[PDB]
């Protein structure tokens, strides 16, 4: 495979489905990530996290720079080899999970992050896409604020490009992915996307959303800017999110995705299922042999009732974190695959339609 | 196969190898039987319970007459389907783990136990081998004690007995084991020993031991006390043990071993290994990139190092519990397979002097 490479299969509207071919393996689009915070995808064996359908999952950085250490893993074989992923590796920048003394080398907190240590982390984990070091703006922010703040990550992004550029082994053979930022405001979000461009990404993701604004709001965020964005290149809404607001952002034109929901929200007793979601601990759910949802193909669903499920969880066992986030990752990826579907079948704006209807 | 058959095929001195068969399945002897507290092994499916060998677990009555309740296991289809294991499931008989108002019907605690309502618990859960309700004596214990005591499970088990008896169905597909007694008293040990063979039971446990009395002073009572059990019936040594304590009570003809130990030590960081027991969690584990052990078989030892489990169990990750329980539980099946084949063989004395050598 190469280095990176980008092909849209199909198109509807503003949505697209196609591949994503890199050294490690091909990823599907569009595409949701898994997130490991630890070196790890919470209470699931790597073989496990694909064959929920996985092509790739999210390293996070900022927890591994301080445990295990990134030399440490550097030293040790990269990331791959120490947690057992042979596929892509998607890692962030540190840039968030970090917000301290912030400047415009960088920020110091209770250690240093700049553009440079950033970029240098993420190939000492073996990082395949490594994002760009942003400044991740605080929702609600005023103009300025929302400006100096996008000002400034747009420097960090070509001192991002510069570093990764300057490290041949990277260069070669991972991906750089630049953040667009700029709040809700279309003037700035507009200014990011032109001084991303001008520098060149492999992919674009849209940044500062997520971060408490409502559906609504980023939707309406979504609808001006992603379409500011290369067309030709992969577009990642980090930390989104629910199964609807999946839906909604592919609408728009999003191709990846990422949320600690799925994983988070499971081990706390939420189950996704196509007539939304559940919280198994309730009583209701004592003595209910049918498995988490109906028509959901894992084998978690397989296997077990949400009567046992709901024992485990309320008794606090182990495997019943285990088997949640089973079945809600696998659920999220069954639900990428009926999007992929759709849109190469020109149905996807009557999928989403359909989704709708039966998950609210 | 028949409800119950326990079949001798090699003996090496007092040590025995051989078969039960029962309608679930075949257990192999001597034989080690994962715990499960909360109708689960801890942090493990059951098909990975048995992909590391073992041929049956064992049901934490105590737990599951509290959480989630006999009667409601039993509305649901019993323990097999609820957990999904489809083998034999051995249960305790509830009288170990509740010690409350004692009286010669049962015991009141903070709901109440009898030898009737404990093997009607097993009856609900739908256990295979069904415990006898017994007194398990306080250690150090005096004579009189410890007579009074082994006096009042000696009518329990005939209790217990005839309450199976009357229970056709359970009579007809399940077994029922007697529980020795009489502390570290060979006089009552025999009483005992005779009370029980005179009832009549499929099995015959060896209670009253691994309740902190030290190896030196349990093997000396199970110099005595094994012989006394009907030799063509299997002897189950409960709650036993550290592998060490497990080839020294094959040693002295116990078929049938339960520890919590490679569970809960486990996930504390203690793995078993071939050189001795180590606490993954020592710093001199931080960059090492061996396996658990190195001769293991398991699939952790397969796939993931020292290093990255140490960061795991660390972390506090759920995967490091699932991994250190997986190789444990491992360790002891290949372990139990080296004892059958050595008595097999007729080298069961040379493999007991060999591990021993190397364990310590
Ligand atoms: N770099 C960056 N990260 C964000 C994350 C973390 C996503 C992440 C990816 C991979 C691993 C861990 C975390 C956000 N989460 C919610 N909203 C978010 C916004 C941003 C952002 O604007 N920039
Ligand atoms: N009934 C009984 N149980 C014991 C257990 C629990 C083993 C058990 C089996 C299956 C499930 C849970 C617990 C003991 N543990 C350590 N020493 C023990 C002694 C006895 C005993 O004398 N009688
Ligand atoms: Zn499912
Ligand atoms: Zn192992």
């Amino acid at each position: 495979r190469p280095r990176f490479s980008f092909s849209i299969a199909a198109r509807e509207g503003k949505a697209r489905t196609g591949t994503i071919e890199m050294k490690r393996g091909v990823i599907r689009t569009p595409a949701f990530m898994p997130v490991g915070t630890a070196a790890t995808v919470k209470a699931l064996k790597p073989e496990t996290v694909r064959a929920t359908g996985a092509d790739i999952i999210l390293g996070n950085t900022y927890h591994l720079m301080l445990r295990p250490g990134a030399e440490r893993i550097a030293k040790l074989g990269g990331l791959h080899s120490f947690m057992g992923w042979d596929r892509p590796i998607l890692t962030d920048s540190g840039g968030y999970q970090v917000m301290t003394k912030q400047s415009e080398e960088g920020v110091t907190f209770k250690h240093m992050l700049s553009p440079e240590r950033s970029i240098e982390i993420q190939h000492l984990l073996g990082s395949d896409i490594v994002m760009a070091f942003d400044e991740c703006t605080p929702y609600p922010a005023t103009p300025s604020r929302a400006a100096s703040s996008m000002e400034r990550s747009m420097r960090w992004a070509k001192r991002s490009r510069d570093a990764f550029d300057s490290r041949k082994e990277q260069a070669e053979n991972a991906a750089l992915f630049g953040i667009q930022q700029g709040s809700v405001f279309e003037n700035l979000r507009q200014q990011s996307a032109d001084a991303l461009a001008e520098i060149g990404f492999d992919g674009y993701a849209v940044g500062g959303l997520a971060v408490g604004e409502g559906q609504d709001e980023m939707f309406r965020v979504l609808d001006f800017s992603v379409p500011m964005l290369p067309d030709d290149k992969p577009h990642y809404l980090m930390g989104v999110g629910k199964p609807d607001d999946i839906v909604g952002a592919v609408e728009r034109g999003i191709d990846m995705f990422d949320c600690v929901l799925p994983t988070r929200s499971g081990r706390n007793g939420q189950a996704f299922t196509w007539d939304g979601p559940i919280n198994i601990r309730n009583a209701r759910f004592s003595e209910d042999l049918k498995p988490l949802d109906s028509e959901c193909h894992c084998a978690v669903c397989q296997k077990w009732s949400r009567a046992y499920i709901h024992h485990l969880i309320r008794a606090g066992e182990i495997l019943g974190a285990m088997l949640m986030t089973e079945h809600n990752i696998a659920f999220y990826q069954q639900l990428m695959q009926k999007i992929r579907d759709s849109i190469s079948e020109g149905r996807f704006s009557q999928f989403a339609q359909d989704f709708r209807a039966r998950y609210f």
